[PDB]
């Protein structure tokens, strides 16, 4: 139904933001397969790539291939690249994720229960407070044409507009997935791109960390 798969369109949407803004530190919350990290590491602008996920099993053996290879030594990077996979939750605050340039929450909020969803903005926007946060979730108005909830365009936009004003951000709405008769349904995936206008807290469990060789 979608020429390139919808999950890949979501990944390419974030890659395009990365290409346009060149963030140095990037964290993907709910990274799952690590498929997004693998796409974003293509870009040489990133100096720190990070992944977080509650599911430790989903991260098993997926770190190994993110480490440098013999090619990366022979033809080296300009600056260091550190990659780190963490076993943790977005609801818990971890100081190693402060000062990031971009945080991505792709198809994650729908997996948060009411209680967890009430704490998510207090952490990602409130505590971490990166320069840019991207949250994507499905549009329930596309369904006629496990998730704890299925929000419409208004429901999401109203939650988003309250958060944007609370934690001092500006939110823009877009998406991926053409309808294509009946164009009024909107995109398949709703996207909100938020743009911003010292105790140690190590909660997460770093499952894998690697660093690349470099030379300027
Ligand atoms: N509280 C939480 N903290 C961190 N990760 C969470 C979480 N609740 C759910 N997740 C993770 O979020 C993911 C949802 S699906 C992963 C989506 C992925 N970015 C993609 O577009 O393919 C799962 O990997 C799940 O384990």
């Amino acid at each position: 139904q979608f020429k390139p798969p919808l999950y890949r369109q979501r990944y390419q949407f974030v890659k395009n933001l990365v290409d346009q803004h060149e963030p140095k530190k990037v964290a993907d919350l709910g990274c799952g397969d690590t498929s997004l990290l693998r796409l974003l590491k293509v870009n040489p602008c990133i100096e720190l790539l990070v992944g977080v996920d509650i599911n430790e099993d989903k991260l098993r053996w997926r770190g190994d291939s993110l480490a440098p290879f013999l090619g990366d030594f022979l033809k080296p990077r300009d600056l260091n690249l550190t990659i780190t996979l963490y076993h943790g939750s977005v609801v818990e605050r971890d100081s190693r994720l402060l000062g990031f340039d971009l945080i991505t929450c792709i198809e994650l909020i729908e997996h948060l229960d009411s209680g967890d969803l009430a704490r998510f903005p207090e952490v990602v926007f409130g505590y971490l407070s990166p320069s840019m946060i991207v949250i994507s979730t499905p549009n329930s108005e596309f369904n006629p044409l496990d998730h704890k909830f299925e929000w419409t365009r208004m429901e999401f936009q109203t939650w988003a507009l309250y958060v944007a004003n609370r934690y001092d951000y500006s939110v823009e709405f877009t998406g991926v997935g053409e309808p294509p008769g009946a164009e009024n349904v909107g995109y398949c995936t709703q996207i909100g791109i938020f743009r911003k206008n010292q105790h140690d807290q190590h909660v997460y469990k770093a499952v894998f960390t690697t660093s690349y060789p470099s030379l300027q």
